[PDB]
């Protein structure tokens, strides 16, 4: 058994992804690793009970130990709130964790050669650096009942060092909606730093995307700080490596991305990184083939998460005792990438090496042995029922592939 | 000879290379065949500067006065542009100003030339984006925060009897940063709704509203709620009879699904999303240039047909030196034809609608059948050599030649 030097923070999730999660742990991880798992249950029932405090505790534990691994959770809506006697419509646990940790959520596709790419030219991986902090995800929005004035008001704590601002937003002549959001220079700076370090580390071109021609101050800040940071510590390293940094308007970027062959990093603001993430994932093959990892600017805190959401459809079938074919690759990779970041901080090559053949064994099950879940089988245009295996059958096959590739 | 257009048309001139092809189109493909009174508004950078951007204001009002506006691509100035042009102020995007004054929805769909390869192979049917043309980030107030302090969204109602004042805490800064507020009205969302549903019925297509209502529960919730209310009130029945469906989606689901789809549906989108996604769609179908963009109003009496692909100076700079140029004009031609189509529909002038359809037909056949195309479409087809494409003037000459035949 490989000794993990430091404990790992484990965040458990909901429904089908939770059922899959437990088997990954007990079969693909625990048998091979002596690891101290700090368990935090982020299920809807656990969150509702603790009044969502568990999410905060879990986030703070990741801050303490350095590495967190998270299972897919459900963000409750009106429908689920009514069915599962929920106190309120609890905020996204991912949003809460991201806000506490801050930084950048790096998302890139899990490339399986056999899978058809919906955007054929995309040969090389596209990495998305989604700023994890604020904007829409920490926004204040409200209904405007009728005619009136809307104002943005800033009051400095120290009126001697800074000035007050009362900016005219809008004069309503009827009912409508109003929202305000924010971000800090500290957070945008960390976002930049991580974007530049990954570009250097992975030898790729970096593109920041905003809309600074429309939002001159809010987006211009993203552009200015990035260029500031680039000139501060990264100019030489970029020139020596032969890679380029460039700011573009979100129009050019997304368009040039569709037209490209891939092979570059797109640093995106919280919202854009969220939307484009799925475009990229889907373009490369499927939503279920994408890693997602939160990194802090200091390079010591990590949160590896299962990107794909859990479908209730598969869960009910499972509760009825019917068979399921839910992919577990995203969940498996959540573990492996988390275990990698753990091994690099602790300086444990055995752990690093283990996580690599774990990934290798999972991908080879699909690529080499043709054993896969329904979604991939269909993506390959394999309409036969005998084309795919069950949820359980897939995981068992990966277990045996793990055993095989460990000994060879 | 020369079809008589009853009502005058408002024309907005633009910048750089697009301005040059604009004039070449007008003089060769438009003026020789129509008796049009063109209300001319120069929306170039130098023109807007000199008038302190009031010419953009004038043009928007003219469009509302007459009904149909045809606009050329313009420069939205930035730091570099201010330096190169000696601008007095970094003028707001004219498009934003125009759309704010007129309101409504901008409809965008690819101009499909089957010979041109699709970057998203499965896209066999046009995807139409219905972009909300009103507020949000295109009428927002943003600012810089120098240090620690509070940030509040303050609302004071005009009638303190029907509404309560709102003072909401947005943030307490512990450092320097950025703040911004944006808005939208129910009246504008209702117009967005009506335009979207009407189109879906007109074209017999499924309609999907995308939103981030899981995060912006009140703001984005209002979009979903109004659309749904409008659907049930006067469109649900019609949709069911046609075998089409309206559905509200999360922006995450929709784009992923769109990329996965075979196409052939309308995508109602908020201002920002419409801007971003329409360029993705245009690109996926083959070329960013091959795209129509027309703003409509809920009442059905005002239109703004536009060229939305920008100007891209790299060709204009070659025009300055007297060098050769191969810029695509299909988009700018379609801006005219679509405008005149709306003009013809309004005036009940069948001969104009007929001329506009032939103009489109000729323009497209020049590429599809005869193989005459500009540098950009040639590279899309996958041919690097020079003899693969023609010059800017050559393409327009070819279109004109084919225009004269099909008449």
């Amino acid at each position: 058994k490989i000794k993990v030097k430091q404990p790992v923070v484990e965040l458990d999730g909901d429904e089908m992804t939770r059922i899959i999660w437990d088997k990954i742990k007990k079969k693909l991880i625990l048998p091979y690793l002596d690891v101290d798992l700090k368990y935090y249950d982020l299920s809807v029932e656990s969150r509702d009970a603790t009044s969502d405090k568990i999410t905060q505790d879990a986030a703070e534990a990741i801050k303490k130990y350095g590495v967190g691994i998270k299972c897919a959770t459900i963000t409750p809506d009106e429908a689920r709130v009514k069915e599962f006697n929920l106190h309120k419509m609890w905020k996204s646990p991912n949003g809460t964790i991201r806000n506490i940790l801050g930084g950048t959520v790096f998302r890139e596709p899990i490339v399986i050669p056999r899978i058809p790419r919906l955007v054929p030219r995309w040969e090389k991986p596209i990495i998305i650096g989604r700023h994890a902090h604020g904007d829409q995800y920490k926004a204040t929005d409200t209904l405007i009942p009728g005619p009136g004035s809307l104002e943005l008001v800033y009051k400095p704590s120290d009126p001697t060092t800074a000035q007050p601002q009362t900016l005219k937003v809008y004069d309503y002549k009827g009912s409508g909606v109003a929202m305000a959001m924010y971000n800090t220079d500290e957070s945008i700076e960390g976002f930049a730093h991580s974007s530049f370090k990954l570009a250097i580390d992975k030898k790729l071109n970096l593109f920041l995307s905003t809309k600074n021609t429309i939002l001159k101050k809010y987006d211009g800040r993203f552009k200015d700080i990035f260029q500031e940071v680039y000139e501060a510590q990264y100019k030489s390293k970029f020139e020596q490596l032969g890679i380029h940094y460039e700011h573009r308007l979100i129009d050019d970027m997304v368009a040039q991305m569709i037209k490209s062959k891939g092979g570059f990093i797109m640093a995106l603001k919280n919202y854009d990184g969220d939307v484009q993430s799925d475009i990229v994932a889907q373009g490369f093959g499927s939503l279920g083939l994408m890693t997602s990892i939160l990194v802090t600017p200091d390079g010591k805190t990590f949160e590896s998460e299962a990107a794909h959401g859990t479908v209730t459809r598969h869960y009910r079938k499972y509760q009825k005792g019917e068979e399921t074919s839910t992919n577990s690759i995203a969940s498996i990779f959540a573990w492996s990438r988390g275990l990698l970041k753990r091994g690099e901080l602790d300086n444990t090559p055995a752990l690093c090496k283990f996580a690599n053949i774990l990934e290798s064994a999972t991908l080879n099950t699909v690529q080499q042995d043709g054993i896969m879940t329904k979604d991939l089988a269909l993506a390959c245009g394999n309409n036969e029922r005998s084309a795919y295996v069950t949820t359980e059958e897939f995981l068992d096959a990966v277990e045996k592939r793990l055993q095989k590739e460990i000994k060879s």
